[PDB]
């Protein structure tokens, strides 16, 4: 409907708690340092100014861009130049620029403490008490400490937070039951957190034909009832939408999302089968859904590929015409047939068939040079199929934990530069992965591995180059997408590498261990075996076998003793000295 006031009309489109909650994040993300209760205050005084606007949207200053009002409220800030200093002079210039001149002045790391998680009981009698101020001084905590982390996103987790609390609380084991939810929501975070950033980082290194690229094959995949020419609008705007949403302005790319959202679920009858019920969902929900839609089933009578791209006789001339045209179109036809594979497959396929068009279209005879180019796609079909078959084996010979156990060994042998807490934490997560995607069938293990896979690897990557250690991780990391997991699978041992010198602190444990959640000890196990294999890198599979099984005798028995920590000074000594004989 049309409204003489911006603001009004997003709080009906909205409704009161999830503006209230936006509102609360926007300012958060803008104004890092403020105290939560002064963003509380504000909160209220943009929330009653809205209903004000609600009631008299000829009132004073409803009729204000809400861009204008946001700014403005940043500006009656008492403290913004003693404590943001230049952002104070943002408030020096019109509204088209102010904005502009915020959004530049959002500090991607505040220099904010680590957010400690409480105990259980703290939290649920805090969750009990006080549910609305509990919710929301940690919406506040986590929205200063990522100012770039889309806010309806943001929301998203906060209901499902809200879910963990209200279930667990009431359990029988609150810890058992709330500690492994947490865990799973600061993952999924984390990694929301993380293709974010990659999509954006990805358009700007990359460019957008690439990025396109992706996007048609993803696409494909979800929608293969979909025609090429529908599937070709929903890419040129959906790589439209990213654009706007990484320069990072909230309204820009909601208002984006919303359009995309609303066309898809107009067309619902030229795209799929399965966006029913999301094109249902109020206006935030709508967009999310829909980027989670679950594949449509392919149509029945799905032609050869090889009708319209070997054996034609005009796969040339067509291709010639329009390059793009034609490689998208290939490309659609491969991932609608193909929604087991990878995008990153996928991606390889196609990019294999250019470049054997681009050197057969110039041969003297092309219909030749081309006509065995399929054959070139079984390897690179075969080389991810063969890793997810020998991997997901070995998960289910050992078991969540042990399976990481092989991980770490592996990989701090092949990469032992690398810090130790950043392989352990790698190599839990890749450890995960397995756990996660190796449940599914064949046909959907290896959708499951890219979308885990990428995300894993890209903390790995972001995590390195702030500290660079290795240039074989830096190759990895900077080379295309489609190339960086196999190029991560193609790292050998290095045996180069020299032994870390022995420390004696590292290799000591304390009756603390005994009582430590199977979490924590798992990683202060974990630790020490990085530092184990960092300090004998020519250590066997098997004898590190040995002395992993040694140790475990170590802890059984000294956490049945009745004086713990003179077992573990006594016993550590035994066993250290025996594992250095061993290992040699
Ligand atoms: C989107 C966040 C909304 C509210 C979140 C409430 C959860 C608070 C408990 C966790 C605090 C420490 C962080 C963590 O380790 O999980
Ligand atoms: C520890 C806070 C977890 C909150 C999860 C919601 C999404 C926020 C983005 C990523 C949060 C954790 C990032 C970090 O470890 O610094
Ligand atoms: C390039 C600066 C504007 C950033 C645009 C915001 C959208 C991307 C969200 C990424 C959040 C994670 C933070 C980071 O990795 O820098
Ligand atoms: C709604 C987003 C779908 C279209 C994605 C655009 C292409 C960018 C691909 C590069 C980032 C990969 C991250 C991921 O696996 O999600
Ligand atoms: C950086 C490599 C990205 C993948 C390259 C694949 C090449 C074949 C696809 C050509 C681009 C199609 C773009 C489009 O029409 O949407
Ligand atoms: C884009 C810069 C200003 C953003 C903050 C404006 C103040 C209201 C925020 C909440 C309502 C808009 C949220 C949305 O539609 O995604
Ligand atoms: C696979 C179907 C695509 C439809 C998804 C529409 C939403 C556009 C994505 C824009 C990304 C903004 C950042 C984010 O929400 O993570
Ligand atoms: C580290 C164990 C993860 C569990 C599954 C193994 C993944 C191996 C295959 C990787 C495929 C990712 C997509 C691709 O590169 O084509
Ligand atoms: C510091 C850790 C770097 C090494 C870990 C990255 C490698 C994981 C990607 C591939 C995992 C499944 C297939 C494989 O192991 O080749
Ligand atoms: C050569 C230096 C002395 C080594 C002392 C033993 C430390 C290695 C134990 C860590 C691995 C145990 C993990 C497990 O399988 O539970
Ligand atoms: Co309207
Ligand atoms: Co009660
Ligand atoms: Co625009
Ligand atoms: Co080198």
């Amino acid at each position: 409907d049309a409204h003489k006031s911006e603001v009004a009309h997003r709080f009906k489109d909205l409704g009161e708690e999830n503006f209230k909650a936006l509102v609360l994040i926007a300012f958060a993300q803008y104004l890092q340092q403020c105290p939560f209760e002064d963003h509380v205050k504000l909160v209220n005084e943009v929330t009653e100014f809205a209903k004000t606007c609600v009631a008299d949207e000829s009132a004073e200053n409803c009729d204000k861009s809400l861009h204008t009002l946001f700014g403005d409220k940043l500006c009656t800030v008492a403290t913004l130049r003693e404590t943001y200093g230049e952002m104070a002079d943002c408030c020096a210039k019109q509204e088209p620029e102010r904005n502009e001149c915020f959004l530049q002045h959002k500090d991607d790391n505040p220099n904010l403490p680590r957010l400690v998680r409480p105990e259980v009981d703290v939290m649920c009698t805090a969750f009990h008490d006080n549910e609305e101020t509990f919710l929301k001084k940690y919406l506040y905590e986590i929205a200063r400490r990522h100012p770039y982390f889309y806010a309806p996103e943001l929301l998203f987790f906060a209901k499902r937070y809200k879910a963990a609390f209200t279930e667990c609380c009431q359990a029988a084991d609150k810890a058992a039951c709330l500690l492994p939810k947490l865990d799973e929501l600061r993952d999924e975070g984390k990694a929301s957190s993380a293709k974010q950033r990659l999509k954006c980082a990805s358009l700007q290194k990359f460019g957008e034909r690439a990025f396109k690229a992706w996007a048609v094959a993803r696409l494909s995949q979800r929608f293969p009832k979909a025609e090429f020419a529908e599937v070709s609008k929903l890419v040129t705007d959906l790589t439209k939408v990213h654009t706007e949403c990484c320069h990072g302005d909230l309204l820009e790319c909601a208002d984006d999302r919303a359009d995309l959202a609303k066309y898809i679920c107009e067309n619902q009858d030229s795209i799929s089968s399965k966006l029913k019920e999301c094109c249902e969902k109020p206006l935030l929900e709508k967009s999310h859904c829909i980027a989670e839609v679950e594949n449509d089933e392919m149509p029945a009578d799905l032609p050869s590929l090889a009708a319209d791209f070997v054996e034609s006789k005009d796969v040339c001339k067509n291709y010639a015409e329009a390059k793009d045209v034609f490689l998208g179109m290939f490309l659609y036809e491969y991932a609608r047939r193909h929604p087991d594979y990878s995008v990153v497959l996928l991606l390889r396929l196609a990019k294999t068939y250019e470049t054997t068009l681009e050197k057969c279209c110039a041969a003297a005879d092309p219909h030749e040079c081309y006509a065995k180019v399929f054959d070139e796609f079984k390897p690179l079909v075969e080389e991810p199929q063969n890793l997810i078959k020998q991997n997901c084996e070995l998960f289910e010979q050992l078991g969540e934990y042990k399976f990481q156990n092989a991980l770490l060994v592996r990989y701090t042998k092949k990469v032992p530069q690398v810090s130790t807490p950043t392989l352990v934490e790698v190599s839990r997560n890749l450890g995960k992965v397995g756990s996660k995607c190796c449940k599914h069938p064949e046909a959907k293990r290896m959708p499951c591995a890219e979308d885990y896979l990428s995300v894993v690897l890209n903390q790995l990557c972001v995590l390195h180059e702030k500290t660079p250690v290795s240039d074989r991780v830096t190759k990895c990391c900077t080379e295309s997408l489609v190339n960086r997991r196999p190029c991560f699978s193609a790292l050998e041992v290095d045996e180069t590498y020299v032994p870390k010198e022995f420390n004696a602190e590292t290799f000591t444990f304390h009756a603390d261990i005994c009582t430590l959640s199977e979490k924590e000890r798992q990683i202060k196990k974990q630790t020490a075996l990085v530092e184990l294999v960092k300090h004998k890198p020519k250590a066997t599979k098997e004898q590190l076998k040995a002395v992993m099984d040694d140790f475990a005798a170590f802890v059984e028995k000294c956490c049945k003793a009745d004086d713990k920590e003179t077992c573990f000074a006594e016993e550590g000594k035994k066993l250290v000295a025996a594992s250095q004989a061993a290992l040699g």
